[PDB]
RNA sequence: GCUGUCGUCAGCUCGUGUCGUGAGAUGUUGGGUUAAGUCCCGUAACGAGCGCAACCCUUGUCCUUAGUUACCAGCACCUCG
């Protein structure tokens, strides 16, 4: 937005130098100190088009999974959850997620009887020596399946954060040929996802300001 | 049909998903721990079954129920059982 408040956070940086992929060339403005520089001048364009296709994509009840596992960047995506709502991840991401759905139902149909269970009241009124075995079992299975409680169907639109990082979900969205916004680092690959936002990662600052910008564009499209 | 043995050793597999042209692999590998594929942490795997364990019999402590053919603390007698 304006140039300005993407230059401040954190945006216009990369991953060094040594380790970069060739096919992120046509984004690379120079490098600096060893460091590549990232061009913000084409990013911001590619930027707005994930806006208005997030826009569009909102109006018509559409579900958007957002995917940002990762220190000090999973957090930030599950408290950015609430507000707009849309499903989540900031877990570890679980194989074949998008393929093996179905068989995941289960479990999701499991963490719903153990959710219902446990706080109607405390059922689990037996010895002590197996409350809180329970207990930790709800709690392992709500730490990973708890952002995606909703959605039944499969997401119409993935939004990634990193490409290399989470390289089997984007693997497995493309499999399935459901559309993937990522946020593309110097070192990831732009092969396989639809909108290539050419940002920094490593940095709260720029993934706060991505979560938000997604959070407020899909506020206006779900206004109508 | 019934039985021995490896061996009461902790192992043997399947559904869906993924990798390979294929036989196949992953799950079931890795760090710890346990009598145990026992458990935890991690992890293209998510789950489940047969096994392990518990549920059964006996022994050790105590409570309640009842005292005959069993028992004898208190009392009378005893021929002194
Ligand atoms: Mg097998
Ligand atoms: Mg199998
Ligand atoms: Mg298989
Ligand atoms: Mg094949
Ligand atoms: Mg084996
Ligand atoms: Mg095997
Ligand atoms: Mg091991
Ligand atoms: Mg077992
Ligand atoms: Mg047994």
């Amino acid at each position: 937005v304006n140039m300005r408040d993407m230059l401040k956070a954190g945006v216009h940086f990369g991953h060094q130098t040594r380790y970069w992929n060739p096919k992120m060339g046509k984004f690379i403005f120079g490098a600096r100190n060893k460091i590549h520089i990232i061009n913000l001048e084409k990013t911001l364009p590619m930027f707005n088009e994930a806006l208005t296709f997030v826009e569009r994509l909102a109006a018509g009840k559409n579900k958007i999974l957002f995917v940002g596992t990762k220190r000090s960047a999973g957090k930030i995506v599950r408290e950015e959850a609430a507000r707009c709502g849309m499903p989540y991840v900031d877990h570890r991401w679980l194989g074949g997620m998008l393929t093996n759905y179905k068989t995941i139902r289960q479990s999701i149909k499991r963490l719903r009887d153990l959710e219902t269970q446990s706080q109607d009241g405390t059922f689990d009124k037996l010895t002590k020596k197996e409350a809180l075995m329970r207990s930790r079992d709800l709690e392992k299975l709500e730490r990973s399946l708890g952002g995606i409680k909703d959605m039944g169907g499969l997401p119409d639109a993935l939004f990634v954060i990193d490409v290399d990082h989470e390289r089997i979900a984007i693997t497995e969205a493309n499999k399935l040929g459901i559309p993937v916004i990522g946020v593309v680092d110097t070192n990831s690959s732009p092969e396989g996802v639809d909108y290539v936002i050419p940002g920094n990662d490593d940095a709260i600052r720029a993934v706060q300001l991505y979560l938000n910008s997604m959070a407020e564009a899909v506020i206006r499209g779900k206004q109508g």
